[PDB]
């Protein structure tokens, strides 16, 4: 579980809005991209995967699932490329729910961009700092500093 | 100490490679850029911060210390924005050769990928996880995670 992420797509403003979550600790990586394309979703992976231990990636949709560049960037960075299927239907729930919050956190910030790409920025910094008390940043890295050690 | 990055500016193909480097784990993000502008450093350190707990930036160069916008986003971000000047010697000497490191990674990968950026995400990744045994990715986790302790 510390090496397991899950991809998630939302839209705003007619853009498309890609998120990795770390499952056990709800921290994120988002970024907007036109539209959700297979060498999109495979350059976001490779990120991601170069920045944090990632073991397994339950993928977003069918089409990034069969998408032969999105599974050759999971072969490139070791990733094992997994559906997303909730077997948990909770899994369901805390994605709305997040994309909800992203949403709103997006909200709160967006006079403060021109782009909408730098109010994403913006509402990742805010989740990721968020105290629910620690925040998702920190438990991630206690999650992996554990498996580490 | 667990705070501590440093920005670092190279080039390649007529293009701008825009580093973050965490001082005590040698750990990097890294992205391409057309030219290495405020609005551009503003808006990697935005990223940054939103994703590690990002205390004090040396800037890379007197434009990026000056610049309004960057300063902005260090305000924005929570940042403390700092000279880079190398009052120990040897942080010139190791940036140094991370770029000679991270050059020839890029090279050792430029042909699996089309584009430049591509490849430089595929060297944060190998630099990331190079065994020196731990990896970059392995000390930052966990001298961060020693810091929440
Ligand atoms: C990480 O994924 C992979 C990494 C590595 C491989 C194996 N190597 C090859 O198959 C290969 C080799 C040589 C030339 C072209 C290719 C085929 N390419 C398509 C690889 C590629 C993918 C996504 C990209 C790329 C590029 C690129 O060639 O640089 O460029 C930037 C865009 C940016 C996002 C966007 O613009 O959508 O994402 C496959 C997928
Ligand atoms: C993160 O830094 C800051 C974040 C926030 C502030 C306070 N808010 C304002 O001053 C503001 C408010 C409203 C409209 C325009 C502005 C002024 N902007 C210039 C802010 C901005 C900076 C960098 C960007 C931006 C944008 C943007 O407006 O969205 O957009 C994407 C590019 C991408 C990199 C590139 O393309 O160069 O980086 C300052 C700096
Ligand atoms: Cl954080």
């Amino acid at each position: 579980s510390p090496g397991i992420w899950q991809l998630d797509c939302t839209h705003l403003e007619g853009k498309v809005i890609l998120v990795a979550v770390h499952v056990a600790s709800g921290y994120i990586e988002a970024e907007v991209i036109p539209a959700e394309t297979g060498q999109e979703t495979a350059y976001f992976l490779l990120k991601l995967a170069g920045r944090w231990p990632v073991k397994t990636v339950h993928t977003d949709n069918g089409s990034n699932f069969t998408s032969t560049t999105v599974k050759a960037a999971c072969w490139w960075a070791g990733i094992k490329q997994e559906d997303g299927i909730p077997y948990n239907p909770q899994s369901q729930g805390v994605i709305e729910s997040m994309n909800k919050e992203l949403k709103k956190i997006i909200g709160q910030v967006r006079d403060q961009a021109e782009h909408l790409k730098t109010a994403v920025q913006m509402a990742v910094f805010i989740h990721n700092h968020k105290r629910k008390g620690y925040s998702a940043g920190e438990r991630i890295v206690d999650i992996i500093a554990t498996d580490i050690q």
